């Protein structure tokens, strides 16, 4: 759209305070997910591999888990090779702020804090790569 991404503050799995507006200057691949979401099992390892490249190119991932316990979320991260920030939307406030319907949904947010594209359903590693390029600082 080019619309303003709603700001939010959540904690990551180790207690790190992450506020979306502090990531201006970086692309944010904002991925709403749950451990029961089948596509996330294949998308997570693609995202981890791509992050190896993109983290130093100024694209951040914030993988917003929707409402699940730390133990289940940590277990999923171990299972699927997660090396990127995962935050806990424990009471669905951020999911609701983004008006998210199906999971997974990814918002591609550019370095200015604007939503440039919203994607739902399945995506391959090539698509993820291309998506991250859309939001990297120029």
């Amino acid at each position: 759209e080019g619309s303003d991404a709603p700001n939010f503050v959540l904690e990551d799995t180790n207690g790190k305070r992450i506020e979306l507006s502090d990531l201006k200057g970086k692309g944010v691949f904002l991925n709403f997910w749950g451990t029961w979401c089948e596509p996330c099992k294949k998308q997570f390892p693609y995202m981890a591999n791509q992050y190896k490249h993109f983290k130093s190119q100024g694209v951040e991932i914030v993988a917003v888990n929707v409402g699940e316990s730390k133990i289940a979320v940590h277990n999923f991260m171990k299972s699927y090779g997660v090396n990127f920030p995962v935050v806990l939307d424990t009471d669905r406030q951020v999911l609701d702020a983004y008006d998210v319907s199906p999971l997974p949904t990814t918002f591609l947010i550019n370095p200015e804090g604007k939503v440039v594209k919203v994607v739902t359903g399945t995506m391959t590693e090539s698509m993820i790569h291309d998506y991250m390029n859309l939001i990297k600082p120029g």
